[PDB]
């Protein structure tokens, strides 16, 4: 397992403007297009994604490249932040991969908000972590997924996944 297969998961695949979670516009692998509540909006936000006269569909490649730069981004995003960096310095592999997933999904600065499981992460207090984690909107608005991701950087294992 690796993080694009992670990701691949908990997120799905379309081929079509969707609407997430949220109600934003959105396509491919979790490709959060806009907030705005304009399809119209979405398909321009598109067609300069992806350099082309979609039409508000994409193909599996098209997908594909956006999520390859999609990670990517998480990853630099990471790194650069001050808050965010030290923390994925100290963690394994698995459990790095939980903190890009989590960037991914919600954002530096969302994630940045988890100040006191990030201290306790780097302390390496993985009972509290997950506790900790779980008193939040993200938890209670997607449970699953975040179930999943909490697992995953309490034990630093992929089980949830398995
Ligand atoms: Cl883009
Ligand atoms: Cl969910």
């Amino acid at each position: 397992m690796n993080i694009f297969e992670m990701l691949r998961i908990d997120e799905g695949l379309r081929l079509k403007i969707y609407k997430d979670t949220e109600g934003y516009y959105t396509i491919g692998i979790g490709h959060l297009l806009t907030k705005s509540p304009s399809l119209n909006a979405a398909k321009s936000e598109l067609d300069k994604a992806i350099g082309r006269n979609t039409n508000g569909v994409i193909t599996k490649d098209e997908a594909e490249k956006l999520f390859n730069q999609d990670v990517d981004a998480a990853v630099r995003g990471i790194l650069r932040n001050a808050k965010l960096k030290p923390v994925y310095d100290s963690l394994d592999a698995v459990r790095r991969a939980a903190l890009i997933n989590m960037v991914f999904q919600m954002g530096e600065t969302g994630v940045a908000g988890f100040t006191n499981s990030l201290r306790m992460a780097q302390q390496k207090r993985w009972d509290e972590v997950a506790v900790n984690m779980a008193k939040s909107r993200w938890y209670n608005q997607t449970p699953n997924r975040a179930k999943r991701v909490i697992t995953t950087l309490r034990t630093g294992t992929w089980d949830a996944y398995k």
